[PDB]
């Protein structure tokens, strides 16, 4: 029992992450076989982040200007290529701790663990969720770029983020491994500003879900709702839609806590439209959407 | 920038993770060297727990009843000895994945991580704090009993934690890697109420330093108090006193926002006698404590 926001153990990620330079710029790779992802801002100066002609920089760049350091080990790169907005550096070595890997793009609400480097060096290990504005809330200072976030199914790592960009507001932009960017965001020292940071509905209801099955009950009514009424409601309070996708989803938790879907949502609704009156669900004084209703029946079930 | 609870990674202490199995019961091991710790209830049965003797329950086990198992190989027990409340078991393999490591006993307010295993298996890594009541708030199911709690000082790890016992509350009791409970606790299923749990107090004053640091300033007021003063508003709200040692320790944090420890423990005061009003501090509703003055330091400043 107890219920906690749990990162995926990081030691599979932890043997693939290295230090990149690029003239004075250093930040952190990913190796995986004999290519070594980054962020392609490494060829950026500071001056060159204001508006950036990445073809045009990448033109001065020889496999030599890349210094890829894994531990006290030098890595010969032997080739450099710009996929969108990752740089791939092909290395003389396959990395023997290659783990069985997978690049996935995420999509908005899915939750993954982020394991912040600095100079090719893990720092720590927490739980994020990609936000609907496609957003990220890390910690991450300068040197942090390139920090990865991933999914562990058994022994398989799925790659779905490496770190990019602080926005002017403090939250974090990034790219899956193929170097697209999660939103709107470019890589860019420019006026960016994120959307509505709307909460994940679904996962707040897995979430009250974990709560019931823990114990805490308090906020359980006699209320039900509809699909749309609560919907009516979630619109209100920046609340994501709720699908009977979502519903469907929620079944498991449902079927487990013998709680109807309709009847949390109505559970929610009182609980958006009251507050918490000073009270808490699992040691939290708000409403947390950074657990998906996979990572309820994942840690309420023990899976490794 | 941005402020998360980071876990250490776990990729040092993944190694060291083996399934002790004893008849019937299996649980985790901490495989260091040429031993295996694990707590010593693996020798019971659950009708053993209710006034278990361990000493006349271990009689009647020999070195060939404890089946030690590191991934899918079998380690062979060429030793066994109960010290406090934990077993170790003297395998004939050292483990070659063996980090830099020392056993530290912890003092309460101290937050470590806990590698949560199930089988010899990590499923996840979450930062904990041990309450003032000697208690920890886990996520622990059936199975992952030796899974252990730890700090890392850059290659060393310091193994502080070894989960036991979940309490009728639903919170988690253990002990130190020499087998001796974290407060008043025994490894017996009795009737074991925690004391008050309190807010450490230290700790939250650092999390307010971290917010300032991150932008987050509304909670910022023009008034100062006194140790005396503000231990006073302390007692009353179940926080731990305030020492000059904590004001000491808070010292950087305060040179660095160049806020006041006493002006701060006045924004303190003010939140715990006019609430939050709604509001949130680094995305938190309530005051977090699970934050050390060395956690704010080392989180912005990128330690690895
Ligand atoms: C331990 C774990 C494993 C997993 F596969 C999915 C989730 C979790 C828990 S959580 N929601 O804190 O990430
Ligand atoms: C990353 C990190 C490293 C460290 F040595 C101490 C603390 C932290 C951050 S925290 N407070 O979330 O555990």
């Amino acid at each position: 029992s107890g219920f906690r926001k749990m990162a995926f153990p990081s030691g599979k990620v932890e043997g693939c992450m290295v230090q990149v330079t690029c003239g004075t710029t250093t930040l952190n790779g990913l190796w995986l076989d004999d290519v070594v992802y980054c962020p392609r801002h490494v060829i950026c100066t500071s001056e060159d982040m204001l508006n950036p002609n990445y073809e045009d920089l990448l033109i001065r760049k020889s496999n030599h200007n890349f210094l890829v350091q894994a531990g006290n080990v030098q890595l010969r790169v032997i080739g450099h290529s710009m996929q969108n907005c990752v740089l791939k550096l092909k290395v003389d070595t396959a990395n023997p701790k290659t783990p069985k890997y997978k690049f996935v793009r995420i999509q908005p609400g899915q939750t993954f663990s982020v394991l912040a480097c600095y100079n090719g060096s893990p720092s720590g290990v927490y739980q994020c969720a990609m936000r609907p504005n496609f957003t990220i809330k890390g910690s991450f200072l300068n040197g942090s770029c390139g920090s990865v976030g991933f999914n562990i199914d058994y022994d398989c790592v799925s790659f779905c983020y490496m770190h990019h960009m602080e926005l002017p507001t403090g939250v974090h932009a990034g790219t899956d491994l193929e170097g697209n960017f999660y939103g709107p965001f470019v890589d860019r020292q420019t006026a960016q500003a994120a959307g509505t940071d709307t909460t994940i509905t679904v996962n707040v209801l897995a979430w009250l879900y974990a709560a019931v099955i823990n114990g805490d009950r308090w906020f359980l009514n006699r209320f039900t709702t509809t699909l749309n009424d609560f919907n009516l409601v979630a619109m209100k309070y920046n609340y994501e839609p709720l699908t009977q996708d979502h519903v469907d989803i929620l079944g498991p938790l449902s079927a487990q806590t013998g709680i109807a879907v309709l009847d949390m949502c109505a559970s929610l609704k009182e609980l958006l439209q009251n507050g918490m009156n000073g009270r808490t669900i699992l040691g939290s004084a708000l409403l947390e959407d950074e657990f998906t209703p996979f990572d309820v029946v994942r840690q309420c079930s023990g899976v490794t």
